[PDB]
């Protein structure tokens, strides 16, 4: 599933992780 709204703060760590893992989020 997808959801941010969390992430908002842009500070979002889980994100965090998949975004400097960028192929991690999906």
């Amino acid at each position: 599933k997808g959801v941010k709204d969390r992430v908002k703060g842009k500070s979002d760590p889980y994100h965090a992780t998949s975004g400097a893992l960028s192929p991690a989020k999906d």
